[PDB]
């Protein structure tokens, strides 16, 4: 289709996240904060498939969404994240991941995608929006000095193209991850990013199902900054809107008229980072701008909550195999559990600090 893929759809509410929120609310003693916590389970989030053992769960969500659709007659849209490349998260320790290129990682990744595809095939009547491999391509632009990233370059591109070709053949709408304003928004990185995204789009066959890009995944940038965050100094693109408005024309000239979705899940509190490159469980974050199709620009299909607030970005335990020093910074919330696991203290702050505030 030509238009906004989200238009006219009810957004399927993650049962995984609802259950986490339900249990989290139960542990909050403040009745006001408890009631606000419970509102969060009604806010649409993206469902991450960060491990291949989760692929059968996609079938379960799509069956559930299909049943809701058939019961109510209201079209359902399921939001998912493809996040399992071999040598994943190559500039960091926190979200390492289960596949290694040293151990048949590439083939195992294709199989992971194939399993995702086999579930989608069983439930063709539900629309799916997928974010493709957060951080992957952003690392390819910026971190070829990092041995793991340099070694992963061919596999990242191959893997992302495979996923895109396989999902596009199933009518899945993809948004390829594109870092954020403080990553690829820098003039050092814009043009090279535009070139890379255009290349992936091309090699993936230029399917109309490849709708565009996703920004600010698991990050904290403002969409449109009322006051400039001191941490953004030197970068003219100091919010996601500016980043996108600088990127979109470049990418267009490079052969792709791309549309955008923006994570605002943990963007409610600005001015909370000592450095812009600090990403791990940043202290005092709040739930941000709610998912909506009323965006400030025609390039932007939707504001979304891609990273589900409350799930950790990485362990702060200096003894743990996945310990990354970003997770030990003075402006990280500590002690933090393993990436992807529930982080109660952190969730409690997101609710309390939410902007706009959550209602009862
Ligand atoms: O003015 N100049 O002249 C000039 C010259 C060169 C410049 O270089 C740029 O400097 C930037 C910092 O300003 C760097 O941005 C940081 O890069 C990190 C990766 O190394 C990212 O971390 C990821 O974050 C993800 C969540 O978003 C995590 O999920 C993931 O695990 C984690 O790895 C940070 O967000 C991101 O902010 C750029 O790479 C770098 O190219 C900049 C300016
Ligand atoms: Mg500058
Ligand atoms: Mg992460």
């Amino acid at each position: 289709s030509t238009g906004n893929p989200f238009e006219g759809y009810d957004i399927y509410l993650s049962p995984y996240y609802a259950e986490e929120v339900e249990a989290a609310a139960a542990m909050i003693d403040d009745p006001v904060l408890k009631a606000k916590a419970l509102k969060v389970k009604e806010i649409p989030t993206f469902i991450w498939f960060d491990v291949v053992r989760k692929t059968p769960d996609l079938g379960r969500y799509l069956a559930d969404a299909t049943a809701i659709q058939q019961r109510t007659g209201r079209k359902q849209l399921v939001q998912i994240v493809v996040y399992d490349l071999p040598d994943r998260d190559c500039a960091a320790a926190a979200s390492n991941g289960e596949f290694s290129l040293a151990d048949g990682g590439m083939e195992k990744y294709k199989d992971y995608v194939d399993r995702l595809a086999s579930e989608i095939r069983k439930y063709p009547d539900v629309r799916i929006v997928a974010v493709i491999e957060p951080d992957s391509l952003a690392n390819m632009v910026t971190n070829m000095n990092v041995a793991k990233c340099r070694g992963a370059e061919a596999a990242y591109k191959e893997g992302v193209i495979y996923a895109l070709r396989q999902l596009s053949a199933l009518g899945v709408y993809s948004y390829v991850d594109a870092g954020h304003a403080g990553w690829l928004g820098w003039n050092a990185n814009l043009a090279p990013s535009a070139r890379l995204f255009a290349q992936i789009y091309k090699d993936a066959g230029r399917s109309a199902f490849i709708r565009g890009l996703a920004t600010n995944v698991s990050n904290y940038n403002a969409l449109s900054a009322t006051t400039r965050d001191p941490v953004t100094q030197g970068n003219d693109n100091y919010d996601e809107l500016r980043f996108i408005n600088a990127l979109a024309p470049l990418l267009r000239n490079e052969g792709w008229d791309a549309k955008f979705i923006v994570d605002q899940g943990r963007s409610g509190v600005q001015n909370i980072r000592q450095e812009w490159g600090n990403w791990c469980n940043v202290y005092g974050a709040g739930f941000g701008m709610r998912p909506t199709l009323n965006t400030p620009s025609s390039a932007i299909d939707a504001i979304v909550w891609i990273k589900p607030g409350g799930e950790a970005d990485g362990t702060s335990d200096t003894s743990a195999p996945r310990y990354d020093t970003h997770c030990g910074k003075s402006d990280s919330h500590k002690p933090a559990p393993e990436a992807g696991t529930w982080f109660q203290e952190y969730f409690v702050n997101l609710v309390k600090n939410a902007n706009p505030p959550l209602a009862a």
